[PDB]
């Protein structure tokens, strides 16, 4: 990762949220979250880190619900962190509250080849 290969974790906006997330050919993973929320700060390592080590296999992003409503209403979210992971652009499935790496990479094992 570098400057041109930009490091782990993208974030995304009302805006360009279909071309970056609903436009990938890949599994894409994303949170909803605010940057405040203690069960968000406790996935921050864990989404920097899977995001970081499996970028040949999965995407993740960040949406930003205390300053962005919009995409937040899009996909219905009541607490936080909302975790999202789509592949090819559709959506596979949603869990609220936080993750560890393995529960997160688990759940990403179910949607691509990895445990096996």
């Amino acid at each position: 990762m570098t400057d041109s290969e930009k490091s782990a974790t993208i974030k995304v906006t009302d805006a360009s949220f279909a071309t970056d997330v609903l436009s990938s050919n890949k599994p894409v993973l994303v949170d909803f979250w605010a940057t405040w929320c203690g069960p968000c700060k406790m996935v921050a390592p864990v989404l920097e880190e899977i995001a970081t080590e499996r970028a040949t296999d999965l995407t993740v992003a960040k949406l930003d619900v205390d300053t962005n409503p919009e995409t937040a209403r899009n996909f219905q979210v009541v607490s936080i962190p909302t975790l999202i992971l789509f592949k090819d652009g559709q959506p596979v499935k949603r869990i609220v509250g936080a993750k560890g790496k393995a529960a997160l990479l688990r759940e990403l094992s179910d949607v691509v080849p990895n445990l096996n």
